[PDB]
């Protein structure tokens, strides 16, 4: 039994917490995951999605300057948007928010709704922000799972913003500022993100976010109890998932998974296999115990068949239960055959 057994999860010194995998969104261990808590600068990851996607949109560059009015900036003073959106990452500066807010939407209302605006189009039921930087509002409110899928939409949507989240200093006005993720400096894990916080009524909060090969993770934390608890218990989670967990790419699009006759077609056989490409986190070591079956959803396949056309479900099995399922397509298409 030593194959088939659910690991006992760490005690996490925290109120909340949440780990996923950021290929298949799949949950290895949670804990008040969905309980609204104040977030904390957890609210700056959504600052800087905003700021992402405007940027990967084009609307402003990395070199274009920002006046300030009316990180300790002063105004009339010009600043990069490069040197804004690193004091947001690295030193949580409340500052460099407001300052983006207002030259990114022209108002911190403004930048706010459209915080809550990509809340929404990211389907969180859990989350809303009345603040650009965090500080406690009776209105917002966050959760360990929302900000888990909040950093996941930062690595996915916006990855030229999220490289940033990893450098360990920048330079502001003659002045070195270090980032606040004390995980960056450990030498057992590689932690290329995300984001520290903390305030009165929201405890200690990290979202952080290893890699191990090809395999990489999010974790949660709000509640924290410590300052130093905060990166110490979230390593406790990205060790234990990475130990107890592996992520596996069975299939990817074009490779053929199986092949069916044809009828009334160019050709006889049909290749089979994916749109998507599959990502499945499982026990770490059961890859070579992993078995995959299909069923299809028609007697007989009859051309034409078109490109990526469902014919069937794929599933994937592990000790004789199925763990996930996916649609099989059509690869190639394949067009009426036609008689001399």
């Amino acid at each position: 039994n030593i194959k088939t057994m659910i690991p006992g999860v760490p005690q996490i010194d925290a109120e909340s917490y949440i780990l996923i995998d950021y290929n298949s969104g799949k949950v290895l261990a949670e804990q008040n995951a969905d309980v609204r808590r104040d977030p904390a600068s957890l609210t700056k990851m959504m600052t800087s999605y905003v700021i992402g996607q405007a940027m990967k949109a084009g609307k402003f560059k990395e070199t274009d300057l920002v006046t300030i009015g009316n990180m300790f900036l002063k105004p009339g003073m010009q600043v990069p948007v490069s040197q804004l959106i690193r004091g947001i990452n690295l030193q949580s500066g409340n500052d460099a928010c407001v300052a983006m807010a207002d030259f990114a939407a022209g108002s911190q209302d403004a930048f706010v709704g459209l915080m809550n605006s990509y809340v929404n189009a990211l389907g969180l039921k859990n989350t809303h922000f009345q603040t650009v930087h965090g500080l406690d509002a009776d209105g917002q409110y966050s959760s360990a799972r929302d900000m888990a899928l909040i950093g996941q939409a930062l690595i996915r949507d916006v990855p030229n913003e999220y490289s940033i989240y990893k450098e360990k200093e920048f330079t502001f006005n003659g002045i070195r500022q270090l980032n606040r993720n004390g995980l960056l400096w450990d030498n057992s894990l590689n932690v290329d993100g995300i984001k520290t916080g903390h305030t009165d009524k929201a405890g200690y909060n990290l979202v952080a976010s290893a890699t191990e090969g090809q395999m990489r993770l999010i974790s949660a934390v709000m509640g924290g109890r410590t300052f130093k608890g905060r990166e110490a218990e979230s390593k406790k989670l990205l060790t234990w998932g990475f130990r107890f967990f592996e992520t596996v790419n069975p299939l990817k699009v074009g490779k053929e998974f199986a092949s069916e006759p044809v009828w009334f077609g160019d050709s006889d056989r049909a290749s089979l296999g994916v749109d998507k490409d599959v990502y499945l986190t499982i026990p770490r070591g059961r890859m070579k115990d992993l078995k995959a079956s299909y069923v299809l959803n028609s007697s007989e396949l009859h051309a034409p068949l078109q490109k990526n056309q469902v014919v069937g479900t794929i599933n994937f099995q592990l000790d004789g239960k199925t763990i996930e399922q996916r649609p099989l397509v059509v690869l190639q298409e394949i067009p009426e055959g036609n008689f001399f």
